[PDB]
């Protein structure tokens, strides 16, 4: 889905890193991908594509899918990396993340 | 120190991945370098060099470092990078990691 608004090398090479079941890493991952160098409006754009049904979070069943959303055999998260990639963007501790906390995961 | 013993391609584009503050994953890092598919002899070999000091341990001064006895000029792991490679490896809790638990983080 952002293939388009994103580049193609970028992202095959952000998922060549982390093929390996574990070896997921957010921070590694927005900025190879080139998420961290765009607009808090464009962050906002991504957030909504993420956001798989439009609840206005990302629940953990959407974390788990977050790679697919990119290119769409991508595989799916381990619990484990869900888990730790959740517990980083999720700041006010409600299981999910909203818009303001996705931005801050991906400029911060 | 390992450049003669993993392949110098490898190395560098394990470093590329992780150059962010906070991207480091020793997953994808063990897996893109190489050492993964090592045997346990050289595993050991491995381990006896990031033990800067010998003491049998990686020591947590030692693994902030860990990036540099790949290439020299590499940057220090973050606290957050050290503490939670260090929770990965260190299976009974002794703070540090030896060798049996090395093994273990590089092969699993």
């Amino acid at each position: 889905a952002f293939a388009g608004v994103l580049n193609d090398a970028d992202i095959a090479a952000a998922l060549e890193a982390c093929k390996a079941a574990d070896s997921f890493n957010h921070k590694a991952f927005f900025a190879k991908v080139g998420l961290t160098s765009k607009s808090a409006d464009d962050v906002k754009k991504a957030f909504a594509i993420i956001d798989q049904d439009k609840s206005g979070f990302i629940e953990e069943d959407e974390l788990k899918l977050f790679l697919q959303n990119f290119k769409a055999d991508a595989r799916a998260l381990t619990d484990g990396e869900t888990k730790t990639f959740l517990k980083a963007g999720d700041s006010d501790g409600d299981g999910k993340i909203g818009v303001d906390e996705f931005t801050a995961l991906v400029k911060a």
